Order: C-alpha cells, then structure tokens, then sequence
C-alpha cells in the first residue's frame, strides 16, 4: 500500500541495477522476514518538502 | 524440445570451454534442480529479429 506499483529501486540486492516494482522485494518478504530480534536504529534523517 | 541436439553453449560452468549438447546441463538438471524457493529477474532484455 505504502509503495507506488511501478516503484523504482537502487539497492546492493539488486547488484547496481535498477528495479522496478515490488516483485523483487517480494523474495525477501516471503522468505526472509517471515525471525529472530533485530533492533532498528535511524541516525540523522534529514526531509526536504 | 526448446534446445537444438547440436545447441552450442558458453557458461562459467564450462570453464571458458565451448560445450555441443545437452549432456553437460543434464548434470545441472538432474542433481541440482530436483529446491529451495527461488526467485528470477530479468532485466533490460533486448530482441534482434
């Protein structure tokens, strides 16, 4: 829902290529994540309008 | 059926030989791939009729 379906995408999963859409993460949202604890921290955000 | 019986190959499972046949991915087809979930993409294709 959060995503645009023809999202683009740079990310070292994709081995300096660019994709587009949602199918690419989906091998990652069914096989991965799907658990042990992990903490997530963000440093510096910065927003532009 | 897809593969000409003379099909002509290059792959790194070759080792930068030129591979006649279908004998050298039977290998592949019948140890390897009778399987975790597995996910392809492909990107950028490009068609010369």
């Amino acid at each position: 829902k959060m995503c645009d379906p023809g999202m683009t995408a740079f990310e070292p999963e994709a081995l300096g290529n660019l994709v587009e859409g949602l199918d690419f993460h989906r091998f990652y949202f069914e096989n991965l994540w799907s658990s042990k604890p992990v903490h997530t921290t963000i440093l510096n955000p910065h927003i532009h309008l």
